[PDB]
């Protein structure tokens, strides 16, 4: 009948420990789309587009083969528009919106967590 493919999307980020003098960048981050289970999304995903902030060169980043990740460095938080394109042209692209998290919440800072993780769950239906 119907096919449901769970996914996780979001980002991870880590503070440099000091501001980089060359560009004022403070964090390294990775935005991603991953299958929840250990499997090959390229079977049904054509490409995943990650629209970054205007301060980034070539802000419309396209990933055609797994892993569907973009690693960059920066200093501020912004919204990333993630658009998932399917192999089947009859399947409308999936649009996700994700706020890039760089700064650790006081709760997680107190829990001694080193890296920021902002991950969300979704299910793609076919
Ligand atoms: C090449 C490296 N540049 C960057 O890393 C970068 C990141 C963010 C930037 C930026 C450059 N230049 C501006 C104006 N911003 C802003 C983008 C909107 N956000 C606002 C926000 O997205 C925050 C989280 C809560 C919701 C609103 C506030 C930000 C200072």
């Amino acid at each position: 009948v119907t096919i449901v493919k769970p996914i996780v999307y979001g980002n991870v980020a880590r503070y440099f420990g000091k501001k980089r003098e060359e560009d004022g960048h403070t964090h390294q981050w990775t935005v991603y789309v991953k299958p929840y289970r250990n499997e090959d999304m390229s079977a049904y995903v054509k490409k995943i587009q990650f629209k970054l902030h205007e301060s980034y060169g070539n802000p419309l980043r396209v990933v055609t083969k797994p892993p569907y990740e973009i690693t960059e460095t920066g200093w501020g938080e912004f919204e990333i528009i993630i658009k998932i394109f399917f192999i089947d042209p009859n399947e409308r692209p999936v649009t996700l919106y994700h706020l890039l998290k760089l700064f650790q919440s006081d709760t997680n800072a107190m829990l001694g967590k080193k890296t920021v993780v902002s991950e969300f769950y979704d299910e793609m239906i076919f």
